[PDB]
């Protein structure tokens, strides 16, 4: 939340899920942002479960 | 095994696995290489067990 303006407010690029930043576009009344891509598929995401 | 060198020595965009291309243009000594990247997430391997 303080990564939301503190980006919008100084050259701070940040350190998070792309998708998050997908959504934090997508939430911007002014399209002023950029992103840049990420591809390591040798790991991926899982959902826990009872063991 | 069919198209080596016809994508060395010829109009062939040949279209495999990455990897085997890291071990071909590692067999190849003549310089006569050149590949694009790609990011395909859905497809992958990992070893089966027993069910």
């Amino acid at each position: 939340s303080e990564g939301i303006r503190k980006a919008k407010k100084g050259n701070y690029a940040f350190l998070w899920d792309v998708a998050v930043v997908e959504y934090a576009a997508l939430t911007d009344d002014d399209c002023s942002v950029t992103v840049i891509g990420n591809s390591i598929s040798s790991k991926g995401y899982g959902i826990a479960l009872q063991h």
